[PDB]
């Protein structure tokens, strides 16, 4: 740990997006054991522990990278599921708070050098 604020500022906000994932549906990789298709569907997986990984290899250079993770998790989970599911309903209500809180985020992250 050689901490700095904009690391901080991501394991923060990385905490508040999974806060808002009430379900924990976002928490783990979509298990291919229960899902055997996705990947014919999905081609780059994306889940709040892989993101939880990558920052912690100081993969995440700036916000928008971070960003662009977090809309992978909700992009991927509305184009595989059907509406009307629980997963696809899911996707959409974190799109709306995690919005929220990836704009209260950047605030942080542009007075940040
Ligand atoms: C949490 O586990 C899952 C998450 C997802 C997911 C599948 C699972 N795991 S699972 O065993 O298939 C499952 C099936 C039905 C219900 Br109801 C709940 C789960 C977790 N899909 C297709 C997704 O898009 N997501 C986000």
């Amino acid at each position: 740990m050689q901490l700095t604020p904009f690391l901080i500022l991501l394991r923060k906000t990385l905490e508040q997006l999974q806060e808002k994932d009430t379900g924990n549906i976002f928490s783990e990789p979509v298990p291919l054991s229960e899902v055997p298709d996705y990947l014919d569907h999905i081609k780059k997986p994306m889940d709040f522990f892989t993101m939880k990984q990558n920052l912690e290899a100081y993969r995440y250079l700036n916000f928008d990278d971070f960003e662009e993770d977090f809309n992978l998790i909700v992009s991927n989970c509305l184009k595989y599921n059907a509406k009307d599911t629980i997963f696809y309903r899911a996707a959409v209500r974190l799109r709306e708070q995690g919005g929220a809180v990836l704009r209260q985020a950047r605030r942080q992250a542009e007075k940040m050098g």
